[PDB]
């Protein structure tokens, strides 16, 4: 069974602090870095355990993931059983028609070792972790790149930069979480490496770790918001409650978090509060053909390109249990300012901000890689539809910097083809391996 004082935190529960900092490191020495990684930071990782007990959580959140060539340089070379994993992000760019050169320059290779995960109510805290680290380590770790990140304030707290509610769909481990109303009920073994029905044989160090894919996803939020006042469907609501309906016609949620599949043509801002009910859909309608029907929600909407639920077979009553395999734990937080007056009135992005994502898996092949090339990127993806062109994710999708060809966003003629902007601008990433917090002090201080 699930052994969740030796996972860490972020992976199953998340940090679940106000202020975030993904610091991006260097190891110089391995004899010294291996020392301080067992007396400073092995003893301050935070596990599922201690973040799950509202009275357990430290002032300073810390977990830690390893690159392939971070192992490396600690004299690791087991082989972790995952290519992606092992070749670094920067390799598999090309998978997500992306190029590196659009990268922060830093992820555009692989002197990257690792990730410091730090999180704190403020960020005074996370810098004097910072500091003792640097001072403990010496060069012994070198800071390559980091990312701020921060929950938005006020009432777009759980919001992404977008405006929509976040973090409502994860999949539920079976035997550890309690599964809600619509959720999918995995084995553990799909996003814990060497739990249950982890078909994959790891190094016995690494039972009980992850592989994070990490990404930097800029949001053009006034340019996002200009679109869809300038191509809101007609109909007899204010311009804004049509550009409003738009919107969630994309991401498959209003902004509230109710699901359009349960609440097609208006926002249910109560529904969206509860997570009794705001999960508690398949995609299925009886009445209707599943293969034509995109009157509830679009083919293309973000989270059916990547929960396709009922369009990959299964139950047609909730819960829907299909593609268990490809199910990804989300633990992304938002990164810089919100969006200034002057920005919202030019219609223009000045600063960056975006989504610091976050997506934890047993096998990056089948999570977030899968998710992001084989549907988001598929213009045939759900396979079987009428017509058969879906078009990419408005969200996520990517085809090398080209508009995407969107269809079925509009409600009167699901044929009516789109061709969106890019809304989210890749800066790049990296793929780690968060170890259990036994292998910090063992294995990879040895
Ligand atoms: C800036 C980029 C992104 C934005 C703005 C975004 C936004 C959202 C929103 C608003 C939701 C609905 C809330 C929820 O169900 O929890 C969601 C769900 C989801 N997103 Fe994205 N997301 C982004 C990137 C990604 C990426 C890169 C992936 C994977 C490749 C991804 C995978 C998912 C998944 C799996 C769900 C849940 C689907 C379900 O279980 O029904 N997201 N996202």
């Amino acid at each position: 069974s699930l052994n969740t004082i030796d996972i860490q935190g972020d992976i199953l529960v998340g940090m679940h602090k106000q202020k975030q900092l993904f610091y991006f490191f260097a190891i110089n020495d391995p004899a010294t870095f291996k020392t301080h990684l067992a007396s400073d930071i092995a003893p301050v990782v935070a596990s599922v355990t201690q973040l799950s007990n509202v009275a357990t959580q430290p002032l300073v959140a810390l977990n830690i993931a390893f690159s392939n060539t971070g192992l490396l340089a600690l004299g690791v070379t087991d082989n972790l059983g995952d290519s992606l994993f092992a070749n670094g992000q920067a390799k598999d760019a090309t998978s997500f028609k992306e190029s590196t050169s659009s990268w922060v320059p830093q992820f555009a290779g692989t002197g990257i070792h690792g990730v410091i995960i730090l999180a704190s109510d403020t960020t005074d805290l996370i810098d004097q972790q910072v500091a003792s680290i640097e001072s403990t380590f010496g060069s012994s770790i070198s800071k390559l790149y980091s990312l701020s990140a921060s929950i938005r304030p006020g009432n777009e707290a759980g919001h992404e930069m977008f405006g929509f509610l976040d973090g409502i769909a994860q999949p539920a481990i079976n035997g550890f979480n309690t599964p809600l109303p619509g959720q999918n009920i995995v084995d553990a073994g799909v996003i814990i490496t060497g739990a249950t029905n982890d078909p994959i044989t790891r190094p016995s160090w690494a039972v009980g770790g992850s592989f994070l894919a990490f990404r930097q996803l800029e949001q053009l939020v006034p340019e996002f918001n200009k679109y869809l006042l300038d191509n809101a469907p007609a109909g007899s609501g204010s311009l804004q409650a049509r550009a409003d309906l738009l919107g969630a016609r994309m991401v498959g949620r209003w902004k509230s978090g109710a699901p359009i599949d349960l609440t097609p043509t208006a926002d249910d801002p109560a529904l969206g509060a509860d997570a009794q009910r705001n999960n508690n859909f398949t995609y299925s309608h009886a009445g209707f053909d599943l293969g034509s029907d995109q009157s509830h929600c679009p083919f293309s909407a973000h989270i059916r390109k990547t929960r396709p639920r009922a369009d990959l077979g299964g139950s047609l009553t909730p819960p829907n249990l299909s593609a268990g395999a490809n199910s990804i734990m989300r633990s992304g937080i938002p990164y810089g300012p919100e969006v200034t007056s002057a920005e919202s009135a030019s219609n223009t992005t000045t600063q960056e901000r975006g989504l610091a994502g976050v997506a934890y898996q047993a096998q990056l092949s089948q999570g977030f890689h899968f998710l992001q090339q084989t549907w988001a990127d598929n213009a045939n993806f759900p396979p079987g539809k009428t017509p058969a062109t879906v078009g990419l994710d408005p969200i996520i999708g990517q085809n090398n910097g080209q508009p995407r060809v969107v269809n079925g966003l509009l409600p009167s003629n699901s044929s009516a083809s789109l061709s969106i902007p890019q809304f989210v601008v890749s800066h790049g990433g990296e793929y780690f391996f968060s170890p259990p917090i036994s292998a910090i002090g063992g294995r990879l201080s040895a």
